[PDB]
C-alpha cells in the first residue's frame, strides 16, 4: 500500500514546489547558486 502515497507526493507537493522553486531561483538567488 504505497502505491498511491507516490502518485499523492506526484501533486502540488513537488509539482509546485519543484516549480516555485525554479521561480526563486530565477528572482532572488544568483543563477542556480547562493552567489
Amino acid at each position: 500500500l504505497k502505491n498511491k502515497l507516490k502518485v499523492r507526493t506526484a501533486y502540488p507537493s513537488l509539482r509546485l514546489i519543484h516549480a516555485v522553486r525554479g521561480y526563486w531561483l530565477t528572482n532572488k538567488v544568483p543563477i542556480k547558486r547562493p552567489s
